[PDB]
This record gives C-alpha cells, sequence and structure tokens, in this order.
C-alpha cells in the first residue's frame, strides 16, 4: 500500500469515470486555459480518484472548476467513501478555484468522488492538501458589552484560552420541582460513573414569571455552583406566554397548563416590542422578574453564560413558519429585533453587565444566518444538537450518535467569520471524543439535557461517558481555576 504524497493534484480528466478529456461543453468554451489535455465534464455519472493515508486525518479539498448550466448556481457533491458533502458552485464561465472543504480521510484507501448531485459542472484539476485549521487562540474574546463586569470578562477570556484545545463538560439540571426536589441526581450520576463532575452547569429562569411564578431556588443553586464549587454557570429562559392572550389581563394568575412557550398562543410575537400593547406590557413584566434574579447574581459577582430566546429558527425558515418557540414565530427579522430589545433592556435599563450572551444558530441553509443578531449583540454561538432521532446521518437509527457534526461546526464558524466561539449548548448524545479530536470539531463545550438525555444509555453510553470525561481533551469541574 503506497501512500499519497501531499500536496496532491490530479487532472480531473484522468479520474475514474471521466472518460476522454473534454475541451468544451459541446459548443461552449470555458474561458481561459485548462491544464493538461482538457477537463472532466461531470454530467449524470460520478468521477473519482483514490487517496491512501497511514492514519485518520483531515484534508483540504480544492478544484479548478467551471459551471455554466445555472446562472444562479448549482448544487454539487463531493464524497469521501460513503459520506457526502454538499456545496453550491456559483455560475463560473471561466476556470475558478473552488473550496470543497476540509474532510476526514481514514486509514487506508479513500475513494474521493464528485457525484452527479446535481452534476453538470466542469473539473480541470483537483487538489488534496493536509488541512489547515482556524487559529482559535487568536479569536478576540472582548465582550460585546463595554461595561462587562470583571468576572464576566475573565470568564470569557478563560473560555477563549481553551477554545480549540479542549472541550468543556456540561450538564443541564432538572426543571424546578423535578426529581422530587433532588437537583443533584444527574450530577451525582456523572460523578459516580466517571469520577468527575461537569464543569458547566445549566440552569433555567422560567419559573420567575408573571403568570405562575414561584421560587425554585435556581438563583441560589447558581451561586452555589459558581461561588462554592468553582464551576461555570449557563442558563436558558423558557419564558411562557398565556395561550389565550385575548382574555388575559396584566396581573392575572394563569395556571402553567394554560401557558405555553410554543407557537400555539394568540400572543402577537411582533407586538412584544411595540409600545402600548399588552404583549409589550407582559414582555416587560417578564423581563423585570428575570432582571431581578440576574441582579442578585451581579450583586454577588456571579458571571453567567446567558442563553435567552434560544433555538429561534427551529426548523428551516426565515418567515417564522418553522419556529417552535413563540419568539421565532414572526420570522428572523422580528426575532433579531426582539433579541436587541432584551439586550438593550437588560444592559441599559437594568444595568446588568455580568452576562455572556449566547445565541443559538442553526445550519440548515445560508439563510440560517438571518437569525444572528450581529457581532455587537452576541458573545457566543450555541448549537443544540439532537441527532439520535431526527437529523441523524451517522448510519444508525437508534442508540448514541457519536458524530462530531464537524460540517455544522465550520458552517457556524464561517457564519460569524470565526469572531465568536461556538459550542454545543444542548445535545442528546455527546459526540465521541476521538471524533472531536481527529476532525478538529472545536465545540467549546457540550451539555446534555436533563433526564433521559444523560441518564439513558440510548443517548449516552456509559463507556463513552467515562472515556470523554476522563479524557485529557475534556475539561471537568476539577480542572477549572476558580476557587471552591
Ligand atoms: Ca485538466
Amino acid at each position: 500500500e503506497e501512500y499519497t504524497k501531499f500536496p496532491y493534484t490530479i487532472e480531473a480528466e484522468d479520474c475514474d469515470g471521466a472518460g476522454e478529456p473534454w475541451t468544451s461543453v459541446y459548443d461552449t468554451k470555458i474561458k481561459g486555459m485548462y491544464s493538461g489535455k482538457g477537463f472532466a465534464y461531470l454530467t449524470n455519472a460520478p468521477i473519482s480518484f483514490n487517496v491512501t493515508v497511514k492514519e485518520d486525518g483531515m484534508y483540504q479539498f480544492t478544484a479548478k472548476v467551471a459551471q455554466i448550466l445555472d446562472k444562479g448556481g448549482r448544487l454539487q457533491t463531493i464524497s469521501v467513501n460513503g459520506i457526502d458533502y454538499q456545496y453550491t458552485v456559483p455560475y463560473y464561465d471561466t476556470w475558478t478555484d473552488f473550496d470543497f472543504g476540509m474532510h476526514r480521510l481514514n486509514k487506508g484507501a479513500n475513494k474521493v468522488s464528485f457525484k452527479p448531485i446535481y452534476g453538470y459542472a466542469e473539473f480541470d484539476t483537483i487538489t488534496v492538501e493536509e488541512a489547515t485549521f482556524p487559529d482559535f487562540s487568536k479569536v478576540d474574546t472582548k465582550l460585546s458589552d463595554p461595561k462587562a463586569t470583571k468576572e464576566a470578562q475573565k470568564l470569557q477570556d478563560y473560555l477563549g484560552s481553551v477554545y480549540g484545545k479542549k472541550i468543556i463538560s456540561g450538564q443541564q439540571e432538572i426543571y424546578g420541582g423535578g426529581n422530587d426536589g433532588d437537583y443533584e441526581l444527574e450530577f451525582e450520576y456523572i460523578k459516580d460513573l466517571t469520577g468527575k463532575y461537569p464543569a458547566i452547569r445549566g440552569f433555567d429562569f422560567m419559573n420567575y414569571n408573571p403568570l405562575y411564578g414561584w421560587d425554585d431556588q435556581t438563583t441560589e443553586r447558581v451561586i452555589e455552583w459558581v461561588k462554592e464549587r468553582g464551576g461555570i454557570a449557563t442558563a436558558s429562559w423558557h419564558i411562557n406566554v398565556p395561550k389565550d392572550f385575548d382574555s388575559y389581563e396584566l396581573g392575572d394568575k394563569v395556571d402553567w397548563q394554560q401557558c405555553t412557550y410554543a407557537t400555539s398562543s394568540t400572543f402577537k410575537t411582533a407586538d412584544c416590542i411595540k409600545k402600548g400593547t399588552k404583549e409589550n406590557d407582559y414582555w416587560n413584566e417578564a423581563i423585570k422578574m428575570l432582571a431581578e434574579q440576574l441582579q442578585r447574581l451581579q450583586d454577588e459577582k456571579v458571571p453567567l453564560i446567558f442563553r435567552p430566546l434560544h433555538e429561534a429558527e427551529g426548523n428551516v425558515n426565515t418567515d417564522g413558519s418553522g419556529a417552535w418557540f413563540w419568539w421565532g414565530k414572526a420570522g428572523a427579522k422580528t426575532y433579531v429585533e426582539i433579541w436587541k430589545y432584551l439586550y438593550d433592556k437588560l444592559t441599559n435599563e437594568y444595568d446588568l453587565h455580568n452576562l455572556i450572551w449566547e445565541q443559538n444558530l442553526y445550519a440548515w441553509s445560508p439563510d440560517s444566518i438571518q437569525w444572528y443578531a450581529g457581532d455587537e449583540y452576541v458573545d457566543m454561538i450555541g448549537y443544540d444538537k439532537y441527532n439520535t432521532v431526527y437529523n441523524r446521518h451517522d448510519g444508525k437509527t437508534s442508540g448514541p450518535n457519536l458524530d462530531a457534526e464537524t460540517p455544522i461546526f465550520y458552517t457556524l464558524l464561517n457564519f460569524v467569520e470565526n469572531k465568536k466561539m461556538i459550542s454545543l449548548a444542548e445535545n442528546d448524545s455527546i459526540p465521541g471524543v476521538d471524533n472531536l479530536i481527529i476532525e478538529h470539531a472545536a465545540w467549546l463545550y457540550f451539555c446534555p439535557w436533563y433526564g433521559e438525555f444523560i441518564l439513558d444509555e440510548k443517548n449516552n453510553a456509559k463507556s463513552d461517558l467515562k472515556e470523554i470525561y476522563t479524557s485529557d481533551y475534556c475539561i471537568t469541574l476539577e480542572d477549572l481555576p476558580f476557587s471552591k
């Protein structure tokens, strides 16, 4: 088995399945000059070549291409053995270098193919190089809030210091009242199994609301985690609205069964940021009760990775039709305005500056970036990865999905042009630690949801949990600098 020498360039016309070299797309010449005797015209049948490597590794794929069938661009597919990666190649009437991404080559032979999905593009040469990765250490971690507290900025800088070098362990605690009051169940499970505690603990402020609000002691547990155990805190905010908002009046007691965070309410999402509306009055009351708790944290000098208004896009859309939370119901543009509203309200009116603002993004399409509030309003990008049931592409149907989802990571990275750190804010399965390292899927941290998502081996196997939690690549509670 002779091993490929890098950089490796082939004439595409020499690929398996290419046949005799082309010199024009029938009557239409590609402008410029092709290398060699001509080019490969990929129509409805694949072209391919082999690369052999000694070990698993990441490699950069580039090709000198043209594409003259579709003025608006045409989907193309590069494939490594059995795995497909999709790229949209713009209209190119002249030979142009195109970046077909960095992908994993595995030990031994690798069939690299361009598949007819959707084909009808021209290939002059193809080049394979050893991958080069973004400089994660050079990401500027100055917080977007100019008045950010010293604790918040120091936390963000610590995160930046391990970004690309490690992944930080995390775990969401149970909803208020859950586990018959035992909020430590999930955490003691991890400890007894792996010998480690997660470094990051996930919370939620949903029960501090104007409808059925009570005191589930979240704020105290956040303080306990950070100030007494030396951990890192993150928190979401599943703030509900009344289902029947027409009959609702401010101050009404509404049972949680008659509330929702979904898209089934008569609550007009777009109006929550419009002065003089009941939507706005309720939204402001909810923000007030939230800010009250966040202020307590700021008072006790506790920084927080705050992830409000999360999973905004939901399923692929920009008009709101795919969202499953009410704040995304009115579309991307309205959603971003709502995010900015909350950001401005908390930082200016409530003078809160202890927050690291994490916004969820998805990677369904390029339009997914329309749900991004911008560099000046966001400190971190979160991805919620549930791929054990839907969106599963690891070749399995059931059980743990150990896929690193590396393409999702780099899609999100390029969205923000590597100006924000990216994490797995939520997941079912934690990716395999070997997949994370080999593929350089530099997710800042991971965080299974509560209940079955950590406790059930169909989501996370015990052997995998022990392996990643005791891995040098994974930061656990003991590894943190902060005082316990
Ligand atoms: Ca050629």
